[PDB]
C-alpha cells in the first residue's frame, strides 16, 4: 500500500495513456530469461520505467527493465520487461505498483511468468509449470503488498486468494498445450515464493517439499495478490530452470549459471505458448 | 518495542487512571464481531483511542475502535473494542501497545478474542475454539512485538511462551462450558497467526494444517506475547467464522462476507461465555 | 545491504588494520556463554565495538560486546565477543556487518557458534551440535542480510547456500572429536533460525521438528549467509543449552535460566574443541 496514493497510480495511468496510442487489455510480466516475449509484440512502444512518473526504476538492470506495449496474438498487451523483486530492496508496494497502474490502464488480465527451482521430483529442468496455486511465505510474516490502509477504490480489505489462478484460463492452458501436440505436458503445481536473494539450502528445499511447494521463486506472488485485489484475471507459468533437494551427495547443488533451463530453447517455448495463449483470453468485447 | 518509551506507557496509564474512576483488573480485547461484549459492561466509560495520549488511533474504523471500561460479571474490566492488526500498517509495537498500558493500569489478566478460519476438520463454523497454543508465523521471521531493546521494567529479554494460555483458566473454561450444559463442547486448538490481510489459498491452508494449526487469524498472538512478557494471566477464545482447505473443487472457498459464523448468534454466545468467565478469573484479593 | 556502503566496510577494515599489528585469517563469532574462547587468545588486542568506526555498538551488553584479536592454536584470529541479533533491533545488515569487514581484513574462514534449543530427541542438553545445514526462516519472509542492491565487489546476487558449512571442515570436525576420544559424539544437525526474542511455544517447537530442524536459535544464519557470499569457509557449532516439544505435560518448558547446558562445563568444552580445530583450518600458506 504505503508510499503511493491513488492520484499516484492515477497520474501514472494517465501519463501512460496520454503518451501511448495503446490501451492495454492484457499485462504480461516476463520472468528472468522470458523478456524475449517483448520481441513478439507489434506496433510496440517501449517506455523506460525510468521515464514513467512514479514507476520504480531498476536497481541494477534498467536495460532489461523496460515497459513495452504493442500487440500479441490479437490482444492489446503491455509487457513489463524486467520485473521488480523484494530482494532488490523494493518494498512490496513498489514491486506490485505496476499491476495497480495496469488496472487503471484498463488491463483486465495479468499473465505473470517466472523462473523457479524444481522442487517436485517429476519436474525436469526445462519444464514449464502452470501455476495452479501459491504459498506466500513472505505474506505469512507480514510481507503482503496489501498491508497498510485498504483502498476500497482498488478492492477489498480481505481479498481471497483461493481463486487466484482462474480455473478457466488454466483449462484453456492445459488444452492449448495439447492442441499444439507437445512433448512433456504442461506441468502444474504450486509456486512457493521465498524472498531472499541467496538460494535455498538442502534443508530449506526439503521444507519447501513438505510444505507442498512444487517450484521456488522470489517473485510473482506479490503481483498475483494485488492483481486479484483489483479483480484481474490472473494466470501464469513458471519456467523450471533447475532443481535440488539432496544432502546425500549434493553433486551439483546449483549455482545460478545453471539456471537457464536450456535458455533460448525453453524460454522461447514458454514465450510462444504465452503468445498462443492470447487467443484464449476473453476479449473485453464479451465475445458472442 | 520501538517508538514508545516507558514514560509513554506511563503518561498514558496515568492519563487514563486520572481520567477514569475505574482501575481495571481484566483487559478484554474483542475480536471482529465480538465488540458486542462492551454492551455487557456496567458503569462503563468509553474513551476514544483517538482521545488517549499515545494510543494508536484506528486506520479506518475508529467508530468500532473505542476503549470502554466498566464492569463485567464482578470484574473491573477494560475492553478494547476494535483491535489493531499488523495488516493495517501498525508496527507490532503499536498493535500490542494497549496491553503494555493495561499492565500499568493494574490489569493482571488479559482475555483476547478473535475470528479465525477453521483449519481443523472437526470444527464447524460457529464453533468457539479455546486457544490452547499458538504458532507465531510473523514472529519466526522477525515480526515479534518484543524486538528491540528489552525493557526489564516490563519483563525479560527472552520470555517463554510455552505457558502462554494459563492452564488454570483453560480448565475453568472447559468446566464452565460444561456447567452451562452446552451443545458443541468448547473446542480447543492452536491458533496460527498469519499476517497478511488477503485470505489464505488452498495451498496455504494445507501448510497451516500440516504445521499443526487449528484456526488461522491475523491478530491476538502479538497481544498474547507482550501480555505474557508483563506477567499477565492470558487466555482467549477464537470464534470460528468459516473454514477451508480443498483444491479438489473449492465450491465455496470463502470471500469474507461468509465470515460471521451466524454473526449475532455465535458472537453473542462467545460473549456471554467470556462474561460468565469473569467469575473464574482470580480476584487480586487473593480470595480465601 | 543498506545503510553501509563499500567505503564504510573499507574505512573500518583499514581503521582496524591500521590499529592492530594483527591481520586475522580466522574470524570467530562466539555464541552466548561461549565468549570465554577469548581467554584462549594470545597477543590479544581488544577493541570495543563502540571504538571501531562504523561498527554497530551493543544495545545493552557492550561489556560482553568486544572484538578481540590475537592467536588461537596457530591461527591468527579475531573473535567477536557478543554477537548482534535481529531481536535487539539491529537490521540484519548490521548483524552481519562484522563478517563483511572480516573479509576485507583478510579473514578467509568464519567459525560461528551459538546456543540453541534441542529439537531433535536424540540430543541431550550439553551436547554440541555440528551445524551441517540451516533453515533460514526470517529469510523466507524477506529478512536476508543480502536484500538490497548486490555488491558484486563482495559477491553474487544469488549466492547458493546448499554448500554453506564446508564439507571438509565438518569432516575434520567429526574426526577431531574422535581424535580427542570423547564421550557423546559431536552431534550433527540442522539449525533453524527463528527471529523473535521470546521462546518457542510447544506448538512452535513441533513445527520446527516437522520442518526438519534439530536446534533452534536467533542468530548465526545471517553471518553464515554473507560470509558465504564473500566466499568465506564457514563451519560452526551449536551448544545445546536446553530442549522442549511437549504439550502433554510441559513439566519444565524452560525459562532461560535453564539455558547454560552445564554452563562453564559444556561452554568450556565447545571452546577447547574450536581451539583444537584451528589446526584443521587450511592455512593461507596453501600448505605443501
Ligand atoms: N528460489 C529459487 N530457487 C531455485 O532453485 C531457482 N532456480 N531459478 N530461480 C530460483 N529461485
Ligand atoms: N486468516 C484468516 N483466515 C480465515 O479463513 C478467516 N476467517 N475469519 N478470519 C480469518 N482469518
Ligand atoms: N530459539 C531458541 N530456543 C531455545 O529453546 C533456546 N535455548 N537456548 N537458545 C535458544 N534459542
Amino acid at each position: 500500500e504505503n508510499g503511493y496514493t491513488y492520484e499516484d497510480y492515477k497520474n501514472t495511468a494517465e501519463w501512460l495513456l496520454s503518451h501511448t496510442k495503446h490501451r492495454p487489455q492484457v499485462a504480461i510480466i516476463c520472468g528472468s530469461g522470458l523478456g524475449g516475449l517483448t520481441d513478439k509484440l507489434t506496433q510496440a512502444q517501449i517506455f523506460d520505467y525510468s521515464e514513467i512518473p512514479n514507476f520504480p526504476r531498476s536497481t541494477v538492470p534498467g536495460h532489461a527493465g523496460r515497459l513495452v506495449f504493442g500487440f500479441l496474438n490479437g490482444r492489446a498487451c503491455v509487457m513489463m520487461q524486467g520485473r521488480f523483486h523484494m530482494y532488490e530492496g523494493y518494498p512490496l508496494w513498489k514491486v506490485t505498483f505496476p499491476v495497480r497502474v495496469f488496472h487503471l490502464l484498463g488491463v483486465d488480465t495479468l499473465v505473470v511468468t517466472n523462473a523457479a527451482g524444481g522442487l517436485n521430483p517429476k519436474f525436469e529442468v526445462g519444464d514449464i509449470m502452470l501455476i495452479r496455486d501459491h504459498i506466500n511465505l513472505p505474506g505469512f510474516s507480514g510481507q503482503n503488498p496489501l498491508r497498510g490502509p485498504n483502498d476500497e477504490r482498488f478492492g477489498d480489505r480481505f481479498p481471497a486468494m483461493s481463486d487466484a489462478y482462474d480455473r478457466t484460463m488454466r483449462q484453456r492452458a492445459l488444452s492449448t498445450w495439447k492442441q499444439m501436440g507437445e512433448q512433456r505436458e504442461l506441468q502444474e503445481g504450486t509456486y512457493v515464493m521465498v524472498a531472499g536473494p541467496s538460494f535455498e539450502t538442502v534443508a530449506e528445499c526439503r521444507v519447501l517439499q513438505k510444505l507442498g511447494a512444487d517450484a521456488v521463486g522470489m517473485s510473482t506472488v506479490p503481483e498475483v495478490i494485488v492483481a486479484r485485489h483489483c479483480g484481474l484475471r490472473v494466470f501464469g507459468f513458471s519456467l523450471i530452470t533447475n532443481k535440488v533437494i539432496m544432502d546425500y551427495e549434493s553433486l551439483e547443488k546449483a549455482n545460478h549459471e545453471e539456471v537457464l533451463a536450456a535458455g533460448k530453447q525453453a524460454a522461447q517455448k514458454l514465450e510462444q505458448f504465452v503468445s498462443i495463449l492470447m487467443a484464449s483470453i476473453p476479449l473485453p468485447d464479451k465475445a458472442s
